[PDB]
């Protein structure tokens, strides 16, 4: 055709996710929970409301299997998903934190299987990349367990499936949401064919992963790759990070496809981390990510939800992200003359110091 | 046995977007009262209540505010929430007259709206009345004292409380906060005071990701021997939380034992210069999650009374913050040199 | 063309409105307001994850402009609006519970040109019927004022557009939302040309206004019928209401188009309401006025949102309506083996005597 | 001089949807503790408070439990907000002892979680224990009472209360409330107890859209004659508000003058027959909007303290519901012709 071809997945199901649940610790019961459907959903109606949907292709998503899935979970993190479903009430899976409505399962399987439906049609050539805005997100669900709001790791999931139905041979996962990707990690911990980058606040979430020396093992030492950056950090050291480490590691690669997990829990607003990336930040990671892909594979990149919690300030997030991907800037962030005052962007010595370190670590990627 | 507790339900009865800009209305505003309300909910629901004199607040007056503020802004005040801010201000004013008549030792006042942006000419950043500052007006000039001293440990800047004492040394105004998170444009180490109030304004501005490791330091080695060299003969603390690990505006990581810590280095050194005449005065704060185990850790460090564990303890333990970093220290050091001004 | 085409009006925008804002009377204040946008929202979405919308034909609504508004409103209406739309933080309008965020009138005018939208395609045959979810509603704007969360009043915006420019003669208007249509009702007092008829709770709102003898005036006297029923009235009610009275005063009028005003109010969970009526009862409701439009007049009618303010069983309200619309049951009402045994069902002796006397004013109807 | 006031914070910190049947989730739930805590709210901000002597609850007991309920309803709810289920049964204890005793002339109680639908055997419709049943029980038991009177205006049928006593004249079980409403299925003119208990329960089941006036007429015609015939020693009031005019739950028209001539007649015949025992325990209710105004008006209507109206008297009174119905009047008059029995 002669279109330009930019992919939107999302799915109604998505926003409707039972994020619903101690006393004796005289901890009260909070009503409006933190991943409560709002903020992602705001993010969806700011696309519609903002035109950009106008300069999008809708795709719709399409249950990923129980094949899908056990492509990188083990069977017992199945049963376990489908037993909890199928409770009355639905209940806490893996962690203390992650919960599945009554029948919550599909939503799971609808959200691996958005992000199937993008990589199907951006490595097919209809689409020239896309954005999938899935609930919940993926990045730490293990080989073993669901966990962090988690239950199926589904940038894995599409990795897989590239790998194993597509014919792709080598696939990178960029994840910048806030939190480390220890279940992506965990996955490919073994495997020189996904090459698994995280971008992460230093100890955030999981408190015990993410650090610089987790490169991998056997065929796949040297394959994970892990930028702790400190608290604080915004603008300078992210976009820093993503010219010294990120694009130099991918070139290096020569991923077929990149998969990049996008949560906007590192921005200035967001409760779950210390960061300071404003939309403009946003703007530019996917900026090079697109840039990079364009040099390397012929633009085969997409675009997977994970975290974010600022309802105020992830819609611009999300939207600056989208923007970059339609070429079509319709829409201010009101925040950026506030926003951009209140520092991160500028790079700092402690900052800059773990981002070089991490780039003498490209030299191992082969 | 006397550690004081304002509180009253209007506290919690406190009552912007644009379509052309497409700003989606948001129904829960960011200050809303549950997260200020869950903090008085968990001092009764603790048996921490049990330890403390409740005391009831009462309205302060217009004479009460024009000490600190023009005609002009209690006027645009006036042109029915300012009943609340009255009785913000009001209980300020209710647990400083109990503290320095000698009926309570200390106490803490969980009062609504906040003030410490509120400057002699401008109501601010959720701020109608500056409470702290009127508290110590009514300190100076019915009660009779000559130095007072006003600790703002709210992540923000005190731009409101450094405006009303800017030329006036009897008041020490000082202000630990991330630097350029709110005003942006205010807060800096050069901000000193002027003429008779030269060197009586401190402004500590740590940097972002700071936690308890730079907040202690600051504390021992800033606000503590600045409290001693001045002298106080009242110590005024604007208490807010949202410098903890979880507040959406900031991104300092202090925890409920930071906060702890920082009470506790405050009722000591009063203990030791002024009889322990010291109060605290809720600012700011906006983690429902979070702020009610700060708040507490604050109120079990005046009652002495450790009834209840934080839940975090552990995970936040674990995120880092609590060592002190080069970058923050350089901060902190650059500021205690400041004190041989004072 | 061969496909059975069934219009849906739905635009993001419509739950987008600032439903936003006495401390001396000692009244607290509300965080969540009575016509916060979840309620209709949750009915948008479950028209999407029942899967009605595969058998919906999507139309996007474009705003009504300042002349469609005039045809029915005085200019001090549309100014007043305007002014209130421009101030920084919006404010009430009209009344004390009537509200417009800042630039809240591009919403009012993307309702109204929705259910102009509908009328087009509707009329040009284009569409069979169809479903207006638009907000905010409109039947409480007369000539002269805003309130009761209308700005303007939409069915006769829609009836004046199809009059005057589509070339129809003879509309009616047929509001079912629980409270009295007293804008409507004052827009066509005088004018035959639009028979308008509202079934409705009572003096319940406005409480002075929707008695029986309310009847018009002049050109238009017998061309207003109020049919005001008792609080508690339920499924029997209602249904004898439309069998005697408002399908007979169809066919003896015989519009061109029938307009429904389609509020949920009247349901047995409406806070705002007394009455009794389940999803089977508006379906019942709706295949009935289907019905008397494809014996009068080919089928021309269309349904446009009014109130509704229970967001448990509002959804399942709308839906049944759009099921008699679209032919297809796809999901049972979860409520109705407990709502059916509460009573309404039964025709009382004091519901059956309002309505028949209502059925005597059907003779001045020509 | 003296009215209790029993409440608790821990009473507001009481903690179904299904995908396949695209139900969608709900955040805000029926049962919030939003509603009573704006009615405890109401009761400081509006002064009332000033005439009310505050009661502190404490935690019901396994014995006080199983007084009234089984085991296995007991072990059910063992196999943490069981502590909150035991302190609002406690609540009504209190009150009981304290009203029985003489220190308090009547009270209110603004306990949650609500108690009439819980059954010997069965905890439902958001009620654990049943709190009423519980406290007549004490009185009974502990306390020495030989009759007690349970009157439950509550717009839903006391099935719980109602089967509690079911072959007991000891308890006089009445309930007012809508036909057929919750539980669909009981609550009909012809359960009227069994055994020793035959003529000693008594439910008045009104129509939906029955307001004041057919509210009124019951109590006049029915429930106070019923009362004087069988000469309770106490008089507990299972106290909902759920019967408003506002109220999801129901399709009855009460407005919050109607809830204070209802508890103004209660407080006149127990004055008159049994030294004015009598006491309030608040059931169901879920309009946060107006709750809070039925609630005060049954305040006022014990203090005898008119602090504040309410804003809605204009509104509702021209709302219908006043009026006495036909069909409202004949199924009061049949209810009338059972106090024969009594
Ligand atoms: O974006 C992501 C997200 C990864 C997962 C991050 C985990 C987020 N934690 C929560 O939501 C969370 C965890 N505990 C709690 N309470 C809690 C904490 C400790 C013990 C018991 C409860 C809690 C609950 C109610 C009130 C106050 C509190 Cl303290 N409340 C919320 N990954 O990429
Ligand atoms: C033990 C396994 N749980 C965790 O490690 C865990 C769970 N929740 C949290 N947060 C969390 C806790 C309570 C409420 C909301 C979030 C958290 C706290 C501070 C900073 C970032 C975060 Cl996410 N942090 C860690
Ligand atoms: O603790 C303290 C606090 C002092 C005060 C700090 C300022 C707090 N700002 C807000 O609450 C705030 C400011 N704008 C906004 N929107 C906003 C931003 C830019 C333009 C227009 C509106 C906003 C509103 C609705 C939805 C989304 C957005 Cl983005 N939304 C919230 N001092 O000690
Ligand atoms: N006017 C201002 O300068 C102004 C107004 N709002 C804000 N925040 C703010 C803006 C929107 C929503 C909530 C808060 C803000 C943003 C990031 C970090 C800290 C903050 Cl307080 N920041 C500055
Ligand atoms: O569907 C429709 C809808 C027609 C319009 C119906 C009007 C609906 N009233 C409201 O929303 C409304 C009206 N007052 C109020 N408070 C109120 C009542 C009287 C005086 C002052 C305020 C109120 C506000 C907060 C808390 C408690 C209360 Cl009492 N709170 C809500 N037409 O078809
Ligand atoms: C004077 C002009 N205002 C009204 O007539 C008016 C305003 N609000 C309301 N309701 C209302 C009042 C307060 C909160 C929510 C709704 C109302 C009350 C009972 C039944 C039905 C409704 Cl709608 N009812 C009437
Ligand atoms: O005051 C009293 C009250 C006594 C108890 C009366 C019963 C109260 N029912 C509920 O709260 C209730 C019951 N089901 C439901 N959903 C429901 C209905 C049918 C099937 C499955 C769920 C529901 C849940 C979420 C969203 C939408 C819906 Cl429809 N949602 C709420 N007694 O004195
Ligand atoms: N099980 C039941 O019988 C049952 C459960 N919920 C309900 N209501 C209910 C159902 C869903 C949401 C909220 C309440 C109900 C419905 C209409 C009128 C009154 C009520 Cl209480 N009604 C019965
Ligand atoms: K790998
Ligand atoms: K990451
Ligand atoms: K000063
Ligand atoms: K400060
Ligand atoms: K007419
Ligand atoms: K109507
Ligand atoms: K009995
Ligand atoms: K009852
Ligand atoms: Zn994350
Ligand atoms: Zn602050
Ligand atoms: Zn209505
Ligand atoms: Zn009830």
């Amino acid at each position: 055709g002669h279109m330009k071809k930019i992919g939107y997945v999302w799915d109604t199901l998505y926003s409707w996710v039972d994020t619903g649940t101690n006393l004796s610790k005289r901890i009260q019961p909070i009503t409006h929970h933190m991943n409560h459907p709002d903020t992602k959903r705001r993010f969806n109606e700011l696309v519609m409301t903002s035109g950009q949907i106008d300069f999008l292709t809708p795709i719709k998503p399409y249950p990923a299997t129980d094949a899908d899935i056990l492509r990188v979970h083990d069977k017992q993190l199945l049963d376990n998903a489908k037993n909890v479903s199928n409770k009355e009430c639905g209940g806490d899976i893996g962690d203390r934190v992650t919960h599945l409505g009554n029948g919550g399962i599909e939503i799971a399987y609808l959200s691996a299987g958005g992000a199937i439906e993008l990589t199907k049609k951006v490595i097919s050539g209809e689409l020239h990349t896309g954005y999938a805005l899935v609930s919940p997100p993926g990045h730490h669900a293990t080989k073993k367990d669901s966990m962090g709001f988690c239950i199926f790791n589904n940038t894995s999931i599409a990795a897989a499936y590239a790998k194993d139905i597509l014919g792709l041979k080598r696939v990178a996962i960029v994840d910048w949401d806030v939190h480390h990707g220890n279940g992506t990690q965990d996955i490919w911990w073994e495997d020189s064919s996904v090459l698994t980058i995280s971008i992460h606040q230093n100890k955030c979430f999981p408190t015990n992963s993410g650090f610089i020396n987790e490169r991998g093992a056997g065929n796949g030492f040297g394959y994970n790759l892990n930028i702790p950056l400190p608290p604080g950090s915004g603008n300078g050291a992210y976009i820093y990070a993503f010219e010294k480490v990120i694009v130099p590691a991918l070139k290096k690669y020569e991923p077929e496809l990149i998969i990049v997990g996008s949560g906007f829990d590192a921005s200035i607003l967001d409760p779950l981390s210390r960061m300071m990336v404003s939309s403009e930040g946003f703007k530019k990671m996917a900026s090079l990510i697109l840039e990079v892909s364009n040099e390397i594979n012929g633009g085969k990149c997409l675009f997977v939800q994970e975290g974010g919690y600022s309802p105020h300030y992830l819609p611009f997030c999300g939207l600056a992200v989208i923007e970059a991907l339609t070429g079509m800037h319709t829409l201010d962030d009101p925040l950026i003359d506030m926003v951009g005052e209140m520092g991160g962007n500028e790079l700092l010595p402690h900052e800059k110091k773990v981002v070089d370190e991490c780039a003498n670590l490209i030299a191992d990627i082969n």
